């Protein structure tokens, strides 16, 4: 079992990174088990907006981190981000603006959940998948 922590909004900043304070401190924080296209690509600028509106709509920010490695090798805290109780990785998969990706053994906890939601996004021919 995982648990969601406290973090606070510093700044938006693309598909599947964000900067918030965790423990007193900045960081940025890129999300586990997705892939997001970059500003540049089809759809690039969807995710990025998404994300965006999603964090800083947010009442409460929590940071869930997962078994095994907490930080990547960029100095990125690496978790599953909710937004007033809701997964924004989970739900940028399930809109299509994501793809479950980077799944590496010991920190993927959620990556059946993941998967489900892509399953539903590509069923519906929803963004990526259209
Ligand atoms: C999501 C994730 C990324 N990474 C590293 C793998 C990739 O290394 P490379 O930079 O060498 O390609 C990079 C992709 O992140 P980005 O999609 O933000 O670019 O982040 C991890 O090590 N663990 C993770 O859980
Ligand atoms: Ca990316």
């Amino acid at each position: 079992k995982l648990h969601k922590e406290p973090a606070t909004l510093i700044k938006a900043i693309d598909g599947d990174t964000v900067k918030l304070m965790y423990k007193g401190q900045p960081m940025t924080f890129r999300e586990l088990l997705v892939d997001t296209p970059e500003f540049n690509e089809k759809y690039g600028p969807e995710a990025s907006a998404f994300t965006k509106k999603m964090v800083e709509n947010a009442k409460k920010i929590e940071v869930e981190f997962d078994k095994g490695q907490r930080t990547d090798k960029y100095g990125r805290g690496l978790a599953y981000i909710y937004a007033d109780g809701k997964m924004v990785n989970e739900a940028k998969v399930r809109q299509g603006l994501a793809k479950v990706a980077y799944v590496y053994k010991g920190n993927n906890t959620h990556e059946q959940l993941l998967r489900k939601a892509e399953a539903q996004a590509k069923k519906e021919k929803l963004n990526i998948w259209s």
